[PDB]
């Protein structure tokens, strides 16, 4: 059989806050037509404000990425899309009933799970998957996010904080989705912020609904959260997180590989803007049986 898109099987609800508005969301998954992409929709306005998850409506990346149409905003995106990414989620539709979607636990693993209950339902149209055809690098600073062609689906980040909480440990990893679940090792690491800042952060409107039931706090030696980390490499795979989030804004699976170093929201999009824009690079392809493809999906 071929590859096929995937909606959701049925509707999902979920109630939370937003991390950096602290305010209260209702957020609605519904299954969407084939070719519709993941379009979130604004529906406390009228008429809604409908906005494709694509790299070309990404108008803000400070702290969280953004979308932008109009005068209206859907922020800090990332981690929901993290989740469609790993689950195969071509079509979906997104309804919001405030700006910001909802931190849940801070990571993906609230957003995996409501999906995977619902179920995934496939389409009568073959998935559309980009494939890095050419190298492609992106760099501002001592920052450098990079595509390099690769037979399946691979993500390479390291980090370099200079705090005694991230001093010799470890802040480089990769994860190789044909031999690394992204449910298990990757979905459930949560966001992370630093206790200095929390203060400042506030009075600059941002970090309003954190908590440590939602984020990692790093104080100036130690974790603040009582009850520990789910990953010994937490704040690096949170990183990865991030990236399958962002890359999701192509609006297709990848065929490649990703490499960040310090790459936040901000390069992670010059790098989706360069890697459209190198028509060389990339090239859309189809799999006519799943059985011969360098990518394979858990059943639906
Ligand atoms: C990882 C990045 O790349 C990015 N995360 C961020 O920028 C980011 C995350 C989280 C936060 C936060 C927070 C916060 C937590 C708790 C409290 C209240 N507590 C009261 C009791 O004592 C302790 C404090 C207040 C505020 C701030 C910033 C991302 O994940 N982007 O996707
Ligand atoms: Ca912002
Ligand atoms: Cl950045
Ligand atoms: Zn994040």
């Amino acid at each position: 059989s071929m590859i096929k898109q995937r909606t959701l099987k049925n509707i999902i609800r979920a109630t939370g806050v937003g991390l950096h508005s602290g305010e209260k969301v209702y957020l609605t998954l519904k299954p969407a037509p084939v070719d519709t992409g993941i379009v979130f929709c604004r529906t406390d306005l009228d008429p809604v404000v409908e906005i494709p998850a694509r790299a070309e409506n990404v108008g803000e990346t400070t702290m969280s990425t953004t979308l932008v149409k109009g005068d209206v905003k859907v922020d800090t995106v990332e981690h929901l899309l993290s989740a469609m990414a790993g689950l195969g989620i071509d079509n979906a539709y997104v309804e919001l009933s405030a700006s910001e979607v909802p931190i849940m636990d801070g990571s993906a693993g609230p957003f995996v799970f409501l999906i995977q209950s619902a179920g995934l339902q496939e389409q009568e149209a073959a998935k559309k998957f980009i494939r890095i055809k050419r190298e492609v690098s992106v760099e501002e600073g001592d920052k450098r996010a990079v595509f390099v062609p690769f037979d399946g689906f691979k993500v390479s980040f390291e980090i370099d904080f200079d705090h005694p909480v991230f001093r010799g440990r470890t802040q480089q990893a990769s994860v190789d989705f044909s031999s690394t679940s992204f449910v298990k090792e990757v979905s459930r690491a949560r966001t992370f912020g630093f206790m200095r800042d929390i203060e400042y952060l506030r009075s600059q409107n941002l970090a309003l609904g954190g908590s440590v039931e939602n984020a990692i706090v790093v104080d100036e030696n130690r974790v603040l959260n009582e009850d520990g980390l789910r990953y010994e490499d937490e704040f690096v795979k949170h990183k990865i997180l991030d990236a399958i989030g962002d890359l999701y804004l192509l609006g297709n699976s990848l065929i490649g590989e990703f490499r960040g170093f310090k790459s936040g929201h901000a390069l992670n999009n010059q790098l989706l803007r360069t890697l459209i824009a190198d028509k060389d690079a990339w090239e859309v392809v189809t799999f006519e049986d799943a059985r011969t493809a360098p990518i394979s999906y858990m059943r639906p």
